[PDB]
């Protein structure tokens, strides 16, 4: 399985992501990518270890998927598709072009803000760079209401230098 | 011609660079891509307007250079090859994987800092987007003497917080 060593690069459970610690972060410390895993983001529950289970490896909640939004926002700005990594990601069967998200309303969300970063099928399959270079230019967009966030619910271009911890 | 298209979105002149406008520079002020090559960024001579020639297109002078490397920083943290635009770009006969530079030694400099960014044949040819992701986590490196600017001349993960203007 060649494509299979992109996520045992780090033993990920079911999720893809290439920088094993972020230099900067919406949240209080920067720390292993992990660290904000093994507990929720901003979840003061008793869920936030997730005893009853992850949302990133499969959908358990909607504030749960703060870290799904966390990774997509590393995903936008440069793309490690799992697509590429695990063609079988497309269990998801796909309902809209951008990955790193579910239930359709954060897909729904990034549409309303015409903000998609879509990821299309031939970008799925990792034969090309001109489609990611110009949804890298268009990472800087010039409409609103530059990449989404979930604490002040908008688009920016890097909420590190926001530390929302929302 | 289809990737005669990508350069002619901007009716560039023997070079390829995405962005037609930086929005943020080493140099003074933020301005179209065009203002700084069509005088030279640092240069006090007369020369600087290049009435004798350009340097981007063709190489002519090592202080002339620096734009070639301004727009390799860019190149470096997302790469618009031109080599995929344009496969008669190797021309150049490939000394060395980095693209946008000439003379060899700002290739040799890349080296002496272990900080390549080494663009290989495949993805010179456009196949993967791996190698890719291999190299953008590498724009931050570890090792010194992230990326390179002739003004200070060591690695910088972005110089336009250091408005060099050398």
């Amino acid at each position: 399985p060649a494509s299979e060593e992109e996520f045992q690069f780090l033993r990920c459970q079911q999720c893809q992501a290439e920088a094993k610690c972020p230099k900067l972060l919406p949240c209080l410390h920067t720390l292993c990518s992990g660290c904000l895993e093994a507990s929720g983001m901003q979840c003061p529950i008793c869920q936030a270890p997730w005893p009853l289970g992850a949302d990133t490896p499969a959908l358990d909640n909607v504030f749960f998927e703060s870290l799904q939004r966390r990774l997509s926002v590393y995903r936008q700005i440069v793309d490690a598709q799992a697509v590429c990594t695990r063609c079988k990601e497309s269990a998801d069967f796909w309902c809209f072009e951008c990955e790193q998200l579910l239930c359709a309303k954060c897909f729904e969300a990034h549409q309303w803000f015409l903000k998609h970063e879509a990821r299309p099928l031939a970008e799925l399959r990792n034969q090309s760079v001109r489609e990611f270079l110009d949804g890298t230019r268009k990472t800087n967009n010039i409409f609103c209401s530059s990449i989404y966030c979930r604490g002040c619910s908008k688009p920016l271009c890097c909420s590190c230098a926001l530390l929302d911890s929302s």
